[PDB]
C-alpha cells in the first residue's frame, strides 16, 4: 500500500506534537529503522515530512546522535 | 522473558559477522530503536554486547550517525 504503515504515528500524534508532546521520536525512530534497512518511506512519511515542525524532528535526530554516542559508552566499557 | 527477543538476531547471525557480513546493522538498529523508546535490552543484548566484534558495531553506529545526518538533508530541503 505504501501508505498504511504511517497510520500508526498518524493515530498516536492525534493531539500533542504541534502542542508540545515530550519525546516525539517514536515517529522518527520507526521510519529511521526502516530507513536503515531498506528506506521504504510510505506515502505519509513524505507528505508528513514537509508539514510538521522540523525543530522538534531535527532536535530529535540530534538526541539520537547523543543516544548513539551513549551506546558506544556501553560497548566501550566491556573491557574484554 | 527478557531474553527471547534477541533470538531473532541470534538466528540471523548464524554464519556471518565474525566472517564479514555486509551491514550488520539489523542488530544494532533493532536494539537501538527499543533503546530509543524504553531501553529494554533483553539478556542476549548484554551477554552479546561483550562477545562480538565492536569494530563493526562501532563502525555501524558511525554509519547511523551519517544516516541521521542524511535524514536532515531530507528534512532540510522541504523549503516550506
Amino acid at each position: 500500500n505504501r501508505v498504511s504503515t504511517v497510520q500508526q504515528l498518524t493515530k498516536r500524534f492525534s493531539l500533542g506534537m504541534l502542542q508540545g508532546r515530550g519525546p516525539l521520536k517514536l515517529f522518527m525512530a520507526l521510519v529511521a529503522f526502516l530507513r536503515f534497512l531498506t528506506i521504504p518511506p510510505t506515502a505519509g512519511i513524505l507528505k508528513r515530512w514537509g508539514t510538521i515542525k522540523k525543530s522538534k524532528a531535527i532536535n530529535v535526530l540530534r538526541g539520537f546522535r547523543k543516544e548513539i554516542g551513549r551506546m558506544l559508552n556501553i560497548l566501550n566499557r566491556r573491557r574484554r
